[PDB]
């Protein structure tokens, strides 16, 4: 099995742990943990292209997108292999994160190891929204916290 | 050509941008940029296992030793894949940082990609300090600042 982590900071008051195990090279991907500071709600979840943290989450780029697909959400056809979703904030500011995807993977060209996650002001809309800007990043807003996607033990 | 970068962040500020570039998968790596807040003299300067900044630069594990060699230095044949030696701090406490290495790499078995970068606080013997935590660590002391390598643009 091969598993990653990664840390989650930013300029306000959004952190978090995300935790990545892949049983099989060719198998699903667990992504669970958890992100506190958030407003309640809904918050886009993405892989953005980059590694690159020198101006802080901008530096990210696009939504990993090595199929040169349009915008969508996890359960779509039609998506990034970025394409996470959304995460959802209680009162408590805090998204306990479940999910289980199958475009990511740790190897290969849907590697996601040295790219970076980032959660998002606002809903991602999953292309499904009524503008361009759904097709391109799900108008979910502006960068709230992100990391790299490091290998772990 | 492959790219990749890692921001270096620790107390003090010790602060760091380091770029790494592979023209070829069988050439070398150019890494080079700038650290701030460094005392003067040789910090120890290494790529170790795990892209894991969970507990800080500590969840990052031993130096990366693919091969099960001993640690020496960037030119000896028996090092860690890990092992850049040292990087020099003036007394404006800056190190100007402009390597080359043969070893490490941007993809393969020796992809330092998702992995962190460390400086440390003391310098690196390069194994030949004659002790046994020569042959392990350097005596390079403890991590002053670490980012996970991540994939540049
Ligand atoms: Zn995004
Ligand atoms: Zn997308
Ligand atoms: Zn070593």
């Amino acid at each position: 099995a091969t598993k990653a982590v990664c840390v989650l900071k930013g300029d306000g008051p959004v952190q978090g742990i995300i935790n990545f195990e892949q049983k099989e090279s060719n198998g699903p991907v667990k992504v669970w943990g958890s992100i506190k500071g958030l407003t309640e709600g809904l918050h886009g979840f993405h892989v953005h292209e980059f590694g690159d943290n020198t101006a802080g989450c901008t530096s990210a780029g696009p939504h990993f997108n090595p199929l040169s697909r349009k915008h969508g959400g996890p359960k779509d056809e039609e998506r990034h292999v970025g394409d996470l979703g959304n995460v959802t904030a209680d009162k408590d500011a805090v998204a306990d994160v479940s999910i289980e995807d199958s475009v990511i993977s740790l190897s290969g060209d849907h590697c996601i190891i040295g790219r970076t996650l980032v959660v998002h002001e606002k809903a991602d809309d999953l292309g499904k929204g009524g503008n361009e800007e759904s097709t391109k990043t799900g108008n979910a807003g502006s960068r709230l916290a992100c990391g790299v996607i490091g290998i772990a033990q």
